[PDB]
């Protein structure tokens, strides 16, 4: 639980995402908390309160809100809460995304409507909704983060509607960014590479062909976190900061990487 | 309604969202027409037969359908009305797309969910559904082409939730690529310039939007019906076969404009 420095020293947000300690939204919390940040985690609802508990005890978070981020109620009241226990806000992050499982391991082309959409409400409309509520709680300004994936870019195998929802949600970025900026609000993404049957194949891979020879980590993400959500980050806006430990430059597997 | 070449003699497709003579997808059709093509033109509905009747006899079409791409059962009707009809697809053009007016004057970022939700559906995923109901008719090959707008790369008036549409509908089309081109079907976008398709539309934004792209567009000029049809002609004909997954932009090269003309 040890706070290392004072770059968030003042600076109060919502952490959308977190319900494990191995998890993106995980390693950013711990990374705006160990830089003296005041947080807010949300849970999906009463039901599974108890697994975040105790995440909120170790970062040293005393304010816990329940959100679902499909429903609009649930929003508005989170973002009621919020107002009335802090008057303003200076960060939102966002890490949430669904999509249906068995459809990931089957053909894009193969994708069913009530998947395509669900996909989209959650991974990609919900950010734009968030938005839309943090911003007049934002009145001095602050950052506002999301999570993408170079499946976004290009094709990776098995990504499938949650590529073309991640390119979706990067286009987002951008047009909030031209709405938000008025009020000095800036929005951002961060496209992390994978972190340690499917899954280890693209960590491998990952591993295999990117310039530094390792995959991400929480704290590299944490990181490009704090740059975003911190003073460091006031000049940047509307950008999708790769993550990824450079595998995005890679147009080909490595002469000298074995396939997989 | 006169053919002036062969370089789609032979090839059978399908053309979604003709409604007038002044719209992209009129181009399209008028290109691949007289290029010996032979056409099949939707329609939305029976209400809409009327309108449709005359564009495809001056095009010399013999074949026109309802499609309204928002009923999964009529795109299946459609598709085995070509089945019937043809037995084989060499191509698909979707040139449909949808948002609500309303919203397009104000901000993106008050977008409500329903329009979020059949904007993606109409302007999105309908590419997709329609995609999957083709491959099965293309075995031996061919092409699908959808129509985007450099609102779906960088932020432009008046476009909002379309902008976020187009940059998911680009994305697919690399999705797809992958999916089909086993098969020998390649899937591509044109990223078109604005074209004006009314003699006033009444909306500041959009004559705004007509005149920055044809003052500051490296030929000085706006894109045409013509210019469209033309690099359909590529995409869909044989000249096109080295080339999927890609958005090529018909924009006069306004896409490489940073600032404005000089
Ligand atoms: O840019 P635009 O509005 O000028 O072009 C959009 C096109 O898509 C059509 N379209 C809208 N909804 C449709 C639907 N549900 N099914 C088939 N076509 C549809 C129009 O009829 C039109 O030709």
């Amino acid at each position: 639980s040890m706070r290392t420095g004072m770059l968030m020293e003042g600076k109060k947000g919502v952490i959308i995402g977190v319900a494990n300690d191995k998890s993106l939204a995980w390693g950013i919390a711990k990374a705006v908390c160990a830089q003296g940040a005041e947080v807010a985690l949300t849970y999906l609802s009463e039901t599974f309160k108890k697994r975040v508990d105790p995440l909120a005890e170790s970062l040293g978070v005393k304010l816990t809100v329940p959100c679902d981020v499909s429903d609009a109620e649930s929003v508005d009241n989170m973002f009621k809460v919020l107002a009335e226990e802090w008057g303003s806000l200076d960060f939102v992050v966002h890490a949430v995304a669904f999509s249906d499982k068995n459809e990931l391991k089957g053909r894009y082309v193969d994708t069913s409507l009530g998947n395509f959409l669900t996909s989209m409400h959650i991974s990609c409309y919900s950010f734009t909704y968030i938005a839309s509520k943090a911003e007049p709680l934002m009145t001095n300004g602050g950052s506002i983060l999301t999570l993408s994936y170079y499946g976004a870019e290009k094709v990776v195998p098995h990504y499938n509607v949650m590529g073309v929802c991640k390119a979706a949600l990067e286009a987002s970025v951008k047009y909030l960014a031209v709405d938000l900026g008025k009020q000095q609000i800036r929005v951002n993404a961060i496209s992390a590479g994978p972190v340690r049957s499917d899954f280890h194949y693209i960590l491998t891979w990952n591993k295999y062909n990117s310039p530094l020879r390792r995959n991400t980590t929480l704290d590299d993400v944490g990181g490009a976190a704090l740059y975003l959500l911190s003073d460091l980050g006031r000049g940047t806006t509307g950008e999708t900061v790769h993550v990824d430990c450079g595998y995005h430059v890679v147009g080909m597997k490595s002469v000298d990487a074995p396939d997989i």
